[PDB]
Order: C-alpha cells, then structure tokens, then sequence
C-alpha cells in the first residue's frame, strides 16, 4: 500500500537535518528573498572574498580554488555518509558493502547536489554566503578551468527538471543503493533496499508533480550523464596530479 | 483497460510489428537457437584455429584483423537494419533531417550492443544470422589489441539478458534509445522529448503488462543505459588504437562517420 510515504518523509527529515543548506534555500538566496551574498567574478574580487568570505582552507590562485572544492567534497562525504546511515536497511547489511556504496556513490551524490546550489552563472560557495561566477571558473587556465565547466552543462538540465528535496532526498538514496558497484559480497539486499526506494520516487513524483509525465523515466535517465560526469572528473583528476606536506596529501583521495 | 492505455498498447503492437520486419534475427529465434528447439537448426561452433578455417565450407590474411571486418559489415548491416526500423518509428521521419541523423549518429551503437545480447549467452555469440557460434574465450584468446573487444559486450549481455526481456519489450526500448533529447548538437530537442514520453509511457505499461511480477523492472531497465554508453566508450578508445597499430586496415566509412566522439 502507500506505505511508501512514509520512506519518503522519513528521508526528507533527515535529509534536512543531514544537509545544513536545502535546496529551496539555495534557490532562494540564487533567486533572491534576504541577506544577499559575496560574489567573485575575477582575480582581485577573489583576494577580497577570502577577507569576508568564510574560507577556512588555507600560493597560486587556480590550485586554491580547486583546493577549496576538495576540501568541501570531504565535508559532503560526511554529511553523505550520515544520511546514508539513515536509509532503512542501509547499517544492517555488511560492514563492507557500506564502505564500496559510499565510496563509488559519493561522488555522483556530490554532483547531484551541487546542481542544487548552481544557477548557469555561477555555484553558490560557503554555505550561500559567496558566489563564484561561472565565467570566472573558465576563467582558469590549463586544465582547471574545465574541471567546472561540464558540471554546470549537468546543472543546467538536471534543473530543468525542477525537483525539489523531498523529491532528491528520495533519488539521492537509490544512487547510494547501486547493487551494481564493483566488490559488492551480497547485492540481493541491496536490490531489494532501492527497489523499495524507486518505488517511493516513483510515488512522490507523480504526487508532488502531476504537471510532468514520465519525469521519473526522465529522472533515471540523468544517472547516464552523471556517471558520464563522475567518469571524465577521475580523468582530470589524474591529469592534474600527473602534474602540478604529505599530511594534506593523506587527508584527501 | 482504458483509452489511454489502447493508444500506447496500439503503439507497442506497432513497434513491435517493424521490429519483426526490420530485423531477421529476432531474440526469440536466437534463443531456440542457443538452447535447442526444434523450431531452428542447431549452430556450427567455432572455439579455435581449426574449427575457424571449418566455417568457411560450412557456413559462408591476418585472421585476428579477419574476424574484426566480418564484425564490421555485420555492424554495418545492422545499422541499416536499425535505419529501417527508426524511419517506422511514429514522428522520428517527421523531425528535422539533420537531427535524423544526429539521433542515428549516437544511436546505432547504443542499438548494437543491445541487439548483439540477444545473441549471446555466458559462453559465445550466435554470428552468421544463426548458421554460427563464436565461443567467448575464442574472442579473448586473439591477438593484443583484438582480444579485448568482445568481453565488455558479453559482461553487459549476461547481466542485461538477466532482465529477460522478449522482442515485444526490445522493440519499444530501442526506439526510446533512438528518441532522446540528449545527444549533442541536435536543432530542435522539444519534438523529440514529445515523441519519448509517448515511447517510455508505452515502455512503462509494455513492462508492467509483460512483467507483471518483476518489481520495477522500468527502473531497472533504463539504468541499463548507463551501461550500454560506457561500452561504447570503451570502443571508442579501442578504435583509435587499432587505427595507429594497423594503418594499413581500412574501416567502414559508415560507421566511419559515427566515429567522431
Ligand atoms: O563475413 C565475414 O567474414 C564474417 C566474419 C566474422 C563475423 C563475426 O561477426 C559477427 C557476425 C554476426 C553477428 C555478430 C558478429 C560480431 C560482432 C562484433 O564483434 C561486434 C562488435 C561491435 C559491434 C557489433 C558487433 C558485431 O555484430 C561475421 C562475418
């Protein structure tokens, strides 16, 4: 029966109470209310955002900002990894098994949710209390200036679609429960976790957006371009150390 | 029953009806084929060297560049086949001719990867419109770059065969393959994301109705997607080494033309 409603306010709670900046007020400060927000568009109003701005990761300018995205994915890994542990079942498989979902989950996660803070001009940075400007992430040079750029290309349709939490703290939970991640010791309880999580997507589309038809086929369909995404990340990944204090080393992977 | 549904049920017997007359090897005949109906013939196998050189007076230099030009012409036999059944397709003639064959360019091989699980099994591949069986450790044992290229579609076939799929299913999933919006430089993307509801809503009811106690196989079945573009990845890269280590083999100009990212 409609049981399913409950699996989906159940993960919306947590989902606000795992992530300090929703969705809605991300579109808000994007959109505008407030209390408004720094914004960096070039080299000088950089230097001067880490005067106001809370930047609290810190001598080259287009390795810090993307010292800064690293230092913020550990974070999300964090935030992710204790909503995670809130999807019923998710703690009662093997020990394992939690480890692989959320190492080759995390990052589509990630990029799920930074769709959320990204309008086409520009990412909400410091939990929307700065904006750094789309142009100014191309702005960069060699091979960070595209480390961004195909992300707001994903942000741009995956928005279109116009889900809200309730609706992603549903779709977030089934990336977690991927019974197809490689090293998994015993997928059926897996399988039969995100089948039970689809089956609550499909309900809460339909019921939150009786406007869109087929938007959870459209839904599953952005998990191609966000693997296609995570995928070309890891490419770059290994370019710019290829090139370019072992303890800041260890803390980051 | 509804008159909903008896529009996309209408939809399913059609493209069903073009996939019979489009493509001569069905699924289904694959598969009494590979088990052993007496409905079909029963396949000659080739599992090395000499059972190769055996084909050639039963079924009709360089034998590891050998079996890669006979893929080729079968891929390219295949996308005329796939052309075919795009053109039945309910509105795809009707949209614009350069996105046609945008959606052809980045289709076929999302296509042929699909098709080519139906003729397969954990063991090998049904090759010669039937006659023939390359067993899969065959593939694996030619030459440095060759050896490579067949084990990522069986990897794909068994898990996607796993689904167990008939035709009728097969049918309206690819034409919801050649139908999408996302593929790059395409004019108009409205008209075909219209024409994808109608092919995914009649999906849907086609899985559920054909389906009925497999819980979410829609789901299930369009992440398979996520699968079928990596592959073609991985094809991709193994092309264009192929095309440094042998410069003096030729590829197909057809599929030459699908071969640009
Ligand atoms: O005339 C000759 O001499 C000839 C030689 C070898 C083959 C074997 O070949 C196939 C034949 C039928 C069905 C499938 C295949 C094999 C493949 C692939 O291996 C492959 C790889 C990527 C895309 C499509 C395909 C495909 O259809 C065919 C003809």
């Amino acid at each position: 029966s409609a049981d399913l409603r409950a699996l989906a306010k159940h993960l919306y709670d947590s989902y606000i109470k795992s992530f300090p900046l929703t969705k809605a007020k991300a579109r808000a400060i994007l959109t505008g209310k407030d209390k408004s927000p720094f914004v960096i568009y070039d080299m000088n109003s950089l230097m001067m955002g880490e005067d106001k701005i809370k930047f609290k990761h810190i001598k080259e300018v287009a390795i810090r900002i993307f010292q800064g995205c690293q230092f913020r994915s550990v974070e999300a890994v964090q935030e992710i990894t204790e909503y995670a542990k809130s999807i019923p079942g998710f703690v009662n498989l093997d020990l394992n098994d939690q480890v692989t979902l959320l190492k080759y989950g995390v990052h589509e996660i990630i990029y799920t949710m930074l769709a959320s803070l990204m309008n086409k001009d520009g990412v909400l940075i410091s939990e929307g209390q700065g904006f750094m400007t789309r142009e100014f992430l191309k702005s960069l040079r060699k091979p960070f200036g595209d480390f961004m750029e195909p992300k707001f290309e994903f942000a741009v349709k995956f928005n279109a679609l116009e889900l809200d939490d309730s609706d992603l703290a549903i779709f977030i939970a089934v990336i977690i429960l991927s019974g197809d991640r490689p090293g998994l010791l015993n997928v059926k309880p897996i399988e039969d976790i995100q089948d039970n999580l689809l089956q609550a997507l499909e309900l809460q589309l339909k019921l939150n957006h009786p406007e869109s038809s087929q938007l959870f086929a459209k839904l599953l369909q952005k998990m191609t371009d966000l693997r296609q995404i995570v995928t070309e990340h890891v490419q770059l990944l290994q370019v710019i150390k290829k090139t370019e204090h072992p303890l800041l080393q260890e803390i980051y992977k």
